[PDB]
């Protein structure tokens, strides 16, 4: 499995962001 600790966020679109690592992207990892 790719690194955990993520949440879903809003940008007018939904995106995914890491609560521990702060990295933010429109498509999700294996996390």
């Amino acid at each position: 499995k790719l690194p955990p600790g993520w949440e879903k966020r809003m940008s007018x679109r939904v995106y995914y962001f890491n609560h521990i690592t702060n990295a933010s992207q429109f498509e999700r990892p294996s996390g």
